[PDB]
């Protein structure tokens, strides 16, 4: 039942990371298209990246929502590590931010909506990201988002009732200030980080910058940013009530069947959250 290389033909690299390649292929059998990444097993050893690989395949194998990377298959061989993904033909929402520069208000309001649901859905599994930036927030050919990069996520047991986890992972424009300073993350910590992305989706660029991650790790503990002129004020609003320091009291904590009171800020008035997936998103220009 176990898929083997031979079974695609493979194409066009789609990307690179330091430890993998991902590559467009055709299942011969089917003509479906995946991205396929790949992993040099003895690569992966030598970097202690073993049980990276294994948890990305883990966390992966329990989702099943329109708003994330499909995992479809995995499959070795004496040398390699594969990974068959739904294809994200249009990329990362970073690429998008880059050459506009910025979003407005419909389409930051959209984006963020389909990234609030997205976030209900793993959080209602227990399962933390906790590396949520805009090169992990993928396009598919509708337009619509699809998260990947699920090797540093984390699944909260339920069996002890796990709020925190204790690896430190992430990227440092987002990473949260309780990791920085209580060394744990947890559920808030990826509010904190969508808090970044939609101040990011505004203004142009993520709110703690600096050319040294230690410089943006004071400011995070600082809270220390500001907002540029014209920035849309419910969207300013929504930001201040996600970048808030003490991770209880960011919006959405407030019980945790949903992110119901986030949904209701008035930022996404207009939103009609039940069917995000089957709407035709707004032009980005
Ligand atoms: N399902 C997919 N569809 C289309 N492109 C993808 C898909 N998954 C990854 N990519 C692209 O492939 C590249 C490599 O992704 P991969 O997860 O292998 O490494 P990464 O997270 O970018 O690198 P690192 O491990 O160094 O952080 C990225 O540019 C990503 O945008
Ligand atoms: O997790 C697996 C194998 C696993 C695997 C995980 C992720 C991607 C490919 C294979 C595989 C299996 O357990 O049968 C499978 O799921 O088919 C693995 C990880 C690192 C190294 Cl160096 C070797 C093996
Ligand atoms: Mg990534
Ligand atoms: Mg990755």
């Amino acid at each position: 039942r176990k898929k083997r290389p031979e079974d695609f033909k493979f194409g066009k690299i789609l990307g690179e990371g330091s430890f993998s390649t991902v590559v467009l292929a055709r299942e011969l059998a089917t003509s479906r298209e995946y991205a396929i990444k790949i992993l040099e097993k003895r690569h992966i050893i030598k970097e202690n990246k073993v049980p990276y690989v294994t948890r990305e395949r883990d966390v992966m194998s329990r989702l099943d929502h329109p708003f994330f990377v499909k995992l479809y298959f995995t499959f070795q061989d004496d040398e390699k590590l594969y990974f068959g993904l739904s294809y994200a033909k249009n990329g990362e929402l970073l690429k998008y931010i880059r050459k506009i520069g910025s979003f407005d208000e419909t389409c930051t309001r959209f984006y963020t909506a389909e990234i609030v649901s997205a976030l209900e859905y793993l959080h209602g599994k227990g399962i933390i990201h906790r590396d949520l930036k805009p090169e992990n927030i993928l396009l598919n050919e509708d337009m619509h988002i699809q998260i990947t990069d699920f090797g540093t996520a984390k699944v909260l047991s339920p069996e002890s009732k796990q709020a925190r986890a204790n690896s430190f992972v992430g990227t440092a424009q987002y990473v949260s200030p309780e990791l920085l300073t209580e060394k744990s993350a947890c559920k808030s910590s990826d509010l904190w980080a969508l808090g970044c992305i939609i101040y990011q989706l505004v203004a142009g660029l993520p709110p703690f910058r600096a050319g040294n991650e230690g410089l943006i790790f004071a400011k995070i503990i600082k809270l220390e940013y500001d907002f540029p002129e014209k920035f849309f004020p419910k969207a300013r609003d929504l930001v201040e009530k996600l970048l808030v320091l003490d991770a209880t009291k960011r919006l959405g904590c407030e019980e945790m069947e949903g992110y119901g009171p986030l949904k209701a800020h008035p930022f996404f008035e207009s939103v009609t959250w039940e069917n995000l997936h089957q709407q035709t998103p707004p032009k980005l220009t």
